[PDB]
């Protein structure tokens, strides 16, 4: 049944197996093993160190995020800014990456305001980090953080930074994140400048 | 229908509300092909052709291996061909590539294998062109490693494919040939990748 909330997203997704294809509207898509991100993670971790590995993965989340936001942005006009926005959290779910449970979410584009506080349930990345590195001294959902930052930044037309305050990878129960405009914490290829600041986590 | 794809489809669970997708006990991610292209380029720019290539093949190898573990559990009332086909059928469900069989000759016990396949709508050739323009060599690294991996597992031995024509070199479609390592003019997954690259430059 429904499950009616995300139905305009699913509608957009076509599975043509006899032809080797999958579509999210115009965009072509793949169904993948999380192994290939696990591998990328092990590899890069040792070729470059952690810092550069971390950045890379925020970058890749970021571009995914931006992309989903592009593809969904005309999509919900008879709904308010927030029911719209949630497009992002929802795709993250559809794509089998993480479950988004809204603790708080308020946003106004014109007022240039944003506050998101979300629980992140069964993060695919947290699993993957643990089964290659074990318990981390810090939160490890880098790709999911990037996507968050990427997706939101587009929808809000301004830079929006998130901090994972709890992570299953540190032995918290579930991961958790808070997101505000850049301006409200402490102190293009603008896309790559943003990646850098998500790296200054606390 | 998908009369012969069905058994595979019945191992794949879409749990949208929970952020989960499953194949058997394995998690899966829906991803833009254009993000793969970006990944490919960025890796290129950090480590070079050899390593990028090396990575994508090692990756494909692993996924191919895991799938073959998963599909080996099923199908055992059928014969080694109809069973083997689970692999190319997976590549299709995964939205990766479309497989068309020219010739297939296999016997686990005989240690004989020979595959000649066409690859019809290869995502990898697409994204390669986007990033790199026309190529001097074939481009389907991940698809190839997966071919090698799936096959190697399913037979008892390193089967090695060679991409013979690639859409990215301007060919009409991509095509492959698989033979056992020995028939080429061991088990280490990172050695398999070396053997594939070493070969493609001795031809
Ligand atoms: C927190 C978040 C924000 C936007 C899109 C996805 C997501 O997980
Ligand atoms: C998935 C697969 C397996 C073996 C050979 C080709 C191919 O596409
Ligand atoms: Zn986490
Ligand atoms: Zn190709």
């Amino acid at each position: 049944e429904q499950n009616k909330d995300i139905q305009d997203l699913l509608d957009k997704i076509v599975f043509d197996a006899q032809h080797g294809q999958i579509w999210f509207d115009e965009n072509r898509m793949l169904l993948m093993h999380t192994s290939i991100l696990g591998f990328l993670r092990k590899d890069l971790y040792q070729m470059l160190g952690l810092e550069r590995t971390k950045r890379f993965f925020i970058r890749c989340g970021y571009q995914a995020g931006m992309r989903d936001a592009e593809v969904t942005s005309k999509l919900r006009p008879n709904l308010n800014e927030a029911e719209a926005f949630m497009a992002g959290p929802q795709m993250h779910g559809i794509r089998g990456m993480v479950q988004v449970e809204v603790n708080e979410l308020h946003l106004s584009h014109d007022l240039k305001q944003f506050y998101a506080d979300f629980n992140w349930l069964n993060s695919f990345e947290a699993e993957v980090h643990l089964s290659e590195f074990g318990a981390s001294d810090q939160p490890a959902c880098w790709m999911l953080l990037g996507y968050a930052c990427g997706y939101s930044s587009f929808v809000m037309g301004q830079t929006i930074i998130y901090q994972e305050t709890h992570c299953v990878a540190q032995g918290d129960e579930h991961c958790r994140i808070i997101g505000k405009p850049l301006s409200e914490w402490e102190n293009f290829m603008s896309p790559d400048a943003v990646s850098d600041e998500i790296i200054a986590l606390q």
